[PDB]
């Protein structure tokens, strides 16, 4: 599918914050019945800014975090919210 190099590192790179406690989480994996995996890269916010989803929860972070990367408007606006944060003691 769409798969890339470095999402987790891009994506890291574009909203990756250390007050956005970006996040891939797991909610498929490899199995018997079917060798796929799925992930949803989530933020401190609770909120899901990505999804992405391959033979393991690897190719699925790293779709997702890049799936999510893909989109400017969230990166910019992570971002944007990093520098637009009330408190930050990091």
């Amino acid at each position: 599918g769409s798969l890339d190099m470095n999402a987790k590192r891009q994506l890291y790179s574009l909203i990756g914050y250390a007050s956005l406690r970006l996040h891939y989480v797991t909610v498929k994996k490899p199995t018997a019945v079917d060798p796929n995996s799925i992930v949803e890269c989530r933020v401190g916010d609770g909120t899901v800014l990505g999804t992405g989803v391959g033979r393991n929860i690897k190719i699925a972070g790293i779709r997702a975090a890049e799936n999510a990367l893909r989109d400017k408007k969230m990166l910019d606006f992570y971002a944007k919210q990093r520098a637009a944060i009330p408190r930050s003691e990091s």
